[PDB]
Formats: structure tokens, C-alpha cells, sequence
């Protein structure tokens, strides 16, 4: 039941988020919230009830919204799962999502062993 200072959480986790955000071009579809009206996908919020993206996660990390590291990890998988759920497996975004998830696994694994 260890408690982490918000600042130490940000320090430990931010490099993993940076690694995802910097991944080009695979991060591009995940750098901002999905905007259904712009994209012409009006059923999006019927399928995805809990939208998530890298900018939102970044904000949560900056503003003390995570009490413990698994909450960050939860949001990352929420983001990936939303994309795997909504998009066809052949789609560009699905494929980018999978590649990003592999980057995430490599970066996160040592951090979370070293943390919680
Ligand atoms: C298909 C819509 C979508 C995007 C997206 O941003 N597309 C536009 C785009 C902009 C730049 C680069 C690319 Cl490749 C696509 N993003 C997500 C998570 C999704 C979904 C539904 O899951």
C-alpha cells in the first residue's frame, strides 16, 4: 500500500508517455481526443463510453489526477482498447494502435517493476 508523491509519479511515468507521443507516425491518431463530428463517425460514443487519448493522459499526469501508477496504466490500456474495439483489424488506426502498444510494453515494463 505504498503512496507516491504526485511529482515522483509524474517523473517516473512521463518518459513512457513521451516515448508514445513521439512515435511517428503511429502516435498521430492518438495525440488528441477522437472527434466524432469532424470524422463523420456519429456512432463512436455509442461504442466508446470512456474516451481516452495521449493529451488527456498528459493533462492528468500534470494536474495530479493519478493517485497511484496503475491508474495511469489503466488509462493507457483504455485508450488502446477503445481503438481496438471500434476500428476494424485491417484499418490503419488499428495497426498503429498495436504498434504503439508494443512500444508501451517495452517502456512500461521496467518502470512498473521499479515502482508498483
Ligand atoms: C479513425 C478515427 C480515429 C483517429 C484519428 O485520429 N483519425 C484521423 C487521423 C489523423 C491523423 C493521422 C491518422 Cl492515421 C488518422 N484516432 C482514433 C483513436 C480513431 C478511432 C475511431 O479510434
Amino acid at each position: 500500500k505504498k503512496i507516491f508523491k504526485p511529482e515522483e509519479l509524474r517523473q517516473a511515468l512521463m518518459p513512457t508517455l513521451e516515448a508514445l507521443y513521439r512515435q511517428d507516425p503511429e502516435s498521430l491518431p492518438f495525440r488528441q481526443p477522437v472527434d466524432p463530428q469532424l470524422l463523420g463517425i456519429p456512432d463512436y460514443f455509442d461504442i466508446v463510453k470512456s474516451p481516452m487519448d495521449l493529451s488527456t493522459i498528459k493533462r492528468k499526469l500534470d494536474t495530479g489526477q493519478y493517485q497511484e501508477p496503475w491508474q495511469y496504466v489503466d488509462d493507457i490500456w483504455l485508450m488502446f482498447n477503445n481503438a481496438w474495439l471500434y476500428n476494424r483489424k485491417t484499418s490503419r488506426v488499428y495497426k498503429y494502435c498495436s504498434k504503439l502498444s508494443e512500444v508501451f510494453e517495452q517502456e512500461i515494463d521496467p518502470v512498473m517493476q521499479s515502482l508498483g
